């Protein structure tokens, strides 16, 4: 019924080469070559980011959709790309990152980029079972893709329900992943969250066309349905006229040392 639902159905029907071409079409992308080379040599001292995810929070921060201040909580921190980006910012007092870490490449990776000494990581943490704690800036980047839209809907609602649980009175700043924002249930829930907490929703250009993920943020006020639909239209437009080419820019580089 929604344009996002049409997008998801069409996406799932794409042939293999069509899918690969489509997913990068007109997206923005950071060049990860430098960071990967250094990490391969165990060079944790260097001013690099541990993940591609850092590019998303940099865009959100630099473009004024999110202020990053005080006590930062990073729910689903993974390797720590957002946590280390936050730690380098002058208004940040501390960072606590929690993540499941049920694989491997997806546990926190220690680094010595700026403010590393004010970051504390806890692996094997389920943020859904944990008690909440206060924060000034609440970040959450959880939402695991599924070809099944109903699974994506369920996962999104769970994340939003838990976000509301964690969203404290002193939480002025927030950024939550909305995996599948186009589902009517998700739109309806976000609208009620917005009445309580204000804020708005945004598409980060570093997201692949193969996901409809958007971010609910504190830094801008906008119309949820309008913003989601505009993204659905962009995604469908790219599907009918795919360039097959991403726009590559410089990675998230950071200063180094203690704070
Ligand atoms: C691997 N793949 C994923 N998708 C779709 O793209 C979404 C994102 O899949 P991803 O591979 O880009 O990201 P993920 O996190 O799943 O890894 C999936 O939920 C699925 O609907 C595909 N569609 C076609 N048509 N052909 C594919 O090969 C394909
Ligand atoms: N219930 C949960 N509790 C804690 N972490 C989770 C949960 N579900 C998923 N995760 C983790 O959340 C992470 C999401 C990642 N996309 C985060 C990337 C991160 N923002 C970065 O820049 O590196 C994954 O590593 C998941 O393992």
């Amino acid at each position: 019924v929604t344009l996002g639902e049409v997008w998801k159905r069409q996406l799932n029907m794409l042939g293999k080469q069509e899918f690969e071409r489509y997913k990068v079409s007109d997206i923005t992308e950071v060049d990860r070559t430098a960071a990967r080379r250094y990490l391969k040599e165990g060079r944790t001292d260097v001013g690099i980011s541990v993940s591609r995810g850092a590019a998303k929070i940099r865009w959100l921060h630099e473009r004024g959709y999110l202020r990053i201040t005080g006590r930062v909580l990073d729910l689903g921190c993974g390797r720590g790309g957002w946590s280390y980006y936050a730690a380098a910012q002058k208004e940040v007092m501390s960072v606590k990152g929690y993540t499941l870490g049920i694989e491997g490449h997806e546990k926190p990776i220690h680094m010595q980029t700026l403010g590393w000494n004010i970051v504390k990581f806890k692996d094997k943490s389920n943020v859904f079972t944990m008690p909440t704690e206060p924060s000034d800036t609440l970040l959450c980047d959880i939402g695991e893709s599924s070809s099944n839209p109903l699974v994506e809907r369920d996962r999104t609602m769970k994340v939003l329900e838990n976000f509301e649980r964690w969203k404290h009175v002193n939480t002025e700043n927030f950024c939550v992943k909305v995996l599948a924002p186009y589902h009517p249930d998700v739109i309806e829930k976000l609208e009620r969250l917005q009445l309580r907490f204000g804020g708005g929703i945004v598409r980060v250009p570093f997201s692949r066309n193969s996901t409809h993920e958007m971010y609910y943020i504190s830094g801008a006020r906008n119309n949820i349905t309008h913003m989601v639909n505009t993204t659905s239209r962009s995604l469908l437009r790219r599907m009918t006229r795919p360039s097959g080419k991403a726009i590559i820019e410089g990675d998230v580089f950071l200063p180094t040392g203690t704070r």
